[PDB]
Parts: structure tokens; sequence; C-alpha cells
């Protein structure tokens, strides 16, 4: 392929794990690989990390797809399950489940299963999203180590709200109410994800959960990058121009005219649009490399095609190399360009996007 | 349980197909399913309408993989062949392809095909994207008229830049520039897609090419939905709530506490986020429908999850049905509500995010 690419280095992504087990060195690691592995490949950047000691996924049906592809190491269902009926699956695919509502933990109370199953309670410490609130989680948690179906002890896990914005007291109250539910309770603790690791080193605990930053991303909107933190990008979203076209001064470019040139130039025209995933929302001006060169996307991003401008004499080709982010263009500058979350960028993409893997 | 999953109506996929008809009854029909027929399915929606014409897609790739689920209508390149190489297996597989640059005709030129190719020469009229200019377009085409490797007639194609914005005289303009070329000349006449087909009927000539109201949506920011046209929404984009929480007067919800509710109230967890294509980007208060009742959505919208406000005693609970854009909600509501254009809406969803097909 030529076109719409998303290039996945598996030896910066083996760097990272080991390059966050340097950061948390007391804590194991639950790297977590939801929604596709975050754009890089579900199955892929399992295959990559053979050493961690969990993976973390947002539903069940994407640790089965684990199980399918012949990952072996221990699943992490973040969000539990949705049905009582999955028990037995869960159960017999040895995963580990959060538990955050009455029914989940109702149906373990009845359920009957030939194996009992490791669980980490979700204890709601301030984000307001999933899990058992302060005043409901001592009789909730109780109830779990009673179970025969639960593996004993229960485990405690948590989640940050705002552990990129230092500076409000949020992460040190919901740590604060971490630390005292579990007082006195034996079973592994977690809290922290990508922002808990690189700023909070007192919320490492037992297991860290890291995601964004695995790719070698920042999870910070403080314009920093992976490399900040000695992490390597992983993801390279490529593609290659498909015409270069002379252009003239006072004509527009694209739907809407959203663009004038000022200037008799040539225009370069990328087999990149959002039908791959790239935003709509990038404005002209934003980078992209062509030819290792960068040049700036003039007019309205459509669903298959992106126009750059290349210059009046810019001797780039139809057939040319561009790179919409990667090597010499961190997702993170694509984020301030477009102000698209790197979050967004490297996760919503579509299945026309091809994937290769190298290292 | 169900979780993010798109419901393709196939009895609305039809019925805009012939609608279209009735709009643009002199013109035969390219249904435009490129980028997986804007989030609805390359193959299925292809296999739903063995009624058209013709398809159209972005990238060969796509047409390859219609001829391979056993389409065998004739398939449009709108972009053309981005490799001289292509051109043995556009002509075997019968592929249809537009020209609009000198790569593609000297490979017509002195390409060896065991059968001539039917060619469509894209003229740039006004969009500055890909074409030939008016300049340069005489000589061009007169040398596919000459090609033994071109089915003669030469045809020829355009697309509109503005045919969304009726005053402005954009649209008047590239029909005045495509009119003074075709003069003359044989061979089949195309440039109107979506809005060329509703507002302009001076514009739909021999082809006209339907792609985003094909599926029931409109193409105008005008509050215009599929329906102001006679056109069926096909797509519901669908999901259930994992959770129904309490929640009290003056805490946050979601990262970066972009909502505090002023109420004591329950919320409900969505199992949607933007790691399926659910825009990041939609603000609290956007409609949702839960239990086909709409609740609005507070806080960010997470990877994989969605909260959203249902009321202190709200009966909802984890399991109920929602649906995030179909029936009920148009994607266009949805649209306007998070600035986030309809075209896109449809189109970025990932590979997460499981496919139904009805009636
Ligand atoms: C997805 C998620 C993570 C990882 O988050 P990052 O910000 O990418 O580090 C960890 N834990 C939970 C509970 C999550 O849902
Ligand atoms: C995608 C496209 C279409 C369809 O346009 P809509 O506005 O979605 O109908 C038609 N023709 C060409 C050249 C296209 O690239």
């Amino acid at each position: 392929m030529q076109a719409a690419t998303v290039v996945i280095n598996r030896r910066a992504l083996r760097h990272n794990l080991q390059r966050l087990r340097e950061l948390a060195p007391a804590s194991k690691m639950v790297a977590v690989v939801k929604a596709n592995a975050y754009g890089h490949g579900l199955l892929e950047t399992a295959r990559t990390l053979p050493d961690a000691d969990a993976f973390g996924v947002a539903r069940l049906e994407e640790a089965l797809r684990l199980r399918a592809g012949g990952i072996t190491k221990p699943v992490l269902l973040l969000e539990g399950f949705f049905d009582a009926r999955d028990l037995p699956t869960i159960s017999a695919q040895h995963f580990h489940t959060a538990v955050h509502n009455e029914e989940q933990l109702a149906a373990l109370e009845e359920a009957s299963l030939d194996e009992p199953v490791t669980v980490w309670m979700k204890l709601d410490t301030g984000m307001h999203r999933l899990g058992v609130r302060p005043e409901q989680a001592e009789a909730f948690y109780h109830r779990l180590t009673q179970c025969k179906n639960v593996r004993q002890p229960v485990n405690i896990v948590s989640h940050f709200a705002r552990a990129d914005e230092p500076k409000c007291g949020a992460t040190e109250k919901q740590l604060a109410i971490f630390n005292t539910f579990c007082e006195g309770k034996p079973g592994q603790r977690s809290i922290a994800a990508s922002g808990g690791i690189l700023l909070w080193p007192q919320s490492h605990f037992d297991w860290v959960r890291p995601g964004i930053i695995l790719y070698g991303v920042s999870p910070l909107e403080d314009r920093s990058t992976g490399a900040d933190f000695g992490c390597q990008p992983v993801m390279s979203l490529t593609s290659s121009l498909i015409a270069v076209r002379e252009h003239k001064a006072g004509e527009p470019v694209g739907y809407g005219g959203t663009w004038v040139s000022e200037r008799d130039t040539r225009l370069g025209v990328v087999a990149m649009g959002y039908g791959d995933g790239y935003p709509r929302a990038a404005p002209s001006g934003t980078p992209v490399l062509v030819n290792g060169r960068e040049v700036p996307i003039v007019g309205r991003v459509a669903m298959d095609m992106i126009c750059v401008d290349l210059g009046p004499q810019a001797q780039d080709k139809a057939g040319d190399p561009v790179i919409l982010w990667g090597e010499g263009l961190p997702v993170e500058r694509i984020a301030e360009m477009t102000k698209v979350s790197a979050y967004e960028l490297i996760t919503r993409l579509t299945s026309r996007v091809a994937m290769k893997y190298v290292d």
C-alpha cells in the first residue's frame, strides 16, 4: 500500500513498557489496549508485549478477541461484565473483572461457576463515572469477601478524573478517599493510569495501568510529548500524494472555498481524509510532512483527500511519501494545531486504514 | 448485552435510491459507497442496491473489495488510479476510471491491455482539488480520444465545491465552465452529487452521483434532514446503559470536571465513546435517547463511555437501550448540537462498532 496506512513500531512499544517499569519500579503493569489498542491494533499490540503482567480492555468482546488470537495473559475487564450470563465465560477464560454495581455483585452471589473469579472492586473516588460511592462501599466490599465465586482477596481499583491538572486538588482528594477505604484491607490496590504514573508517584501502589503513554504519547495538554518521559512514539499515520497541480493567486481550494491563495503555487493532494480517521476539523496551516518536509494543509479536509501547499516550483510528485504524524511530526503537535485530543486522534481511525508493523 | 452497534435499514436504502431516481428522472445513478459506504458498510450497501447503475469509490482497494464480495456492477474510480501498474487490473475487472493527471494519461497511452477501459476525464471547474484545468483540458482531452486503451467516447466528470450555498455564484460558474468544455463533445456528462441533485436540476445531465443523501442524510447545514427530500435515514448508532448511579448536587462528572450537577440526580453510563467513533467534542447537553426518551450528555465523552443525566428517580437501568442517533433522533440534530459535520459523524466510526442489517 501507498495510501492510508498506520505503521506501528514494535520496538518503541517494548521500549515504553520497560521505560514505564523504570518510572513505576514497584508496581506491576496493566497494559491498556482497549479501543483496538488506541488505534494501534488490539491483538498485535498484545503480541508485542508478552512481558506485560496483564492487559486491560473496556469490553468483554475485546478480551475474548485476545483469547481468540492466542493471548494468554490475565485480561482485566475495566468496566466489568454487562450480563450475568457472561460469568461462566469469564471464569473459564480466566478474565479478571471490575465490579461496580448491584447487578454484577448479585450475579456473583448466585452464579454457579466451576472456578472462582479474580475481582477488582471499582470505587468512585471523585470521577463520578463508574464505581461504588464511598458511603455504599464498605457493605458492598464485605459482600464480595463472602462470595464463593470470588477469588480472595478482593482487590481495589479506582481512576483519576484530573491527574493532568496538578494545580487543582482533585487528585489529592481522590487519593485521600482511596487511601481511607483501603486501610486494613488486603488485596492489590490500583488507581493510576498514564497521568498518575508520570505525575503522582504516591498513586503507583501495586498496579499501574498505562494506556496512552504506552504508545509514546503524552496524556497532558501542556504540549509535552512522549519523549518528555523517555517514551517513543509507536504510530505513524502515513499516505502518499495522488496529484501535484498548478494553482493560481486568488483561487480557492476545497469545499466551501475555505482557503484562497495569495500566490501562484503548486498544490499536492493526499490520499487521506476523515473517512480514514483524519480530523475534518483540521484548519488550513496544519502541518503535514511531504518528502520529509513540512507543508501546510490548505482548504477543508474531505472524506478521502487533503490538499497541501507545496510551492510554485515544488518538485514533489504524485506517489511521493506523506506523513500525517509520526517520525518528524508528533501527534501532539497535530493535536495543538487542530485542537483535537491526541487520545482521539490516534484512536478514532476507520477500518480503511492499512496496518503495518515494523521491528 | 448489546454495545456499540450500527443498525442499517436496507429498506430505507432502497427507498432512497428510488426516491433519487424521482428527483433526477433523466439521469443514471452512481451510488457513492466510498469510505465503507459512509460508515454503513461497503459490501452490504452495494448488495442492498442491485438496481444501481454503477458504484463510486475513492480508491482502487475499495473497488477490488467489491468485486471480491461478488459485486458485478460497473465501479467508478472517482480519483482514478495511483499506479500505472494497476491498469491491467482495472481493465480486467471492468472498472471505469477518472483521469486527472499526466501520469494517468501517459499510462493509458503506453499500456498494453487485453481490453480498453471506460474513462471519465476529470475537469477542474472551480474546486481546485483534482482535475485538469480549463486551459490544459482541450489538449488533454484530445489525447484520450486517440488512445487505443480508452473505450470511446471519453466521458466528462467534475464536482461542485459549494453547491450547498445557493446564494454565492460558485455553482453557476462551475456549470458555466463545465458547459463550455462539453460543447460539441459526445460522451456522458456528470458533475452533480447530493447537493447538485437536490438544489440544481440544471446539473443532473447524464449521471448524478448520490452519496450522503443516499443514506437519508442532508448535505446541507441548514437544519434540513433527509426527510426534507423524502429520503429515509439508514443508520442508527445504538448501544446500552452499563450503569445507573446516584449523584449529588455540586458533584462534577467525567474528565476535567467539565460538568457539575445542580441537583441530586441519577446518571446513566453508555457503552459508547470516541473509541467507537462518537465525537469527543460532544458538549454537555447533547441529546441522546435512553428508553426512547431524550436525556442530555453530562461531562466529557470518554474513549469508551458517555454519561447522561436521567433524573433523581429515573427508573432506567443497566442494560436498557440507548440511541446515539437514528429513529427519533436524526444525525443532523447531533451535528448541529456538536458542530460536527453529519458527513464525518456517520463516516468516522471505528471497527469496534458492530454492524446489523434489518429488512
Ligand atoms: C482507559 C483507562 C486507563 C488508561 O488511561 P490512559 O489515560 O491512556 O493512561 C486506565 N484505567 C482505566 C479505568 C481506564 O478506563
Ligand atoms: C464522495 C463524492 C461524491 C458524493 O457526494 P455527496 O455530497 O456525499 O453526495 C460524488 N462525487 C465525487 C467525485 C466524490 O468524491
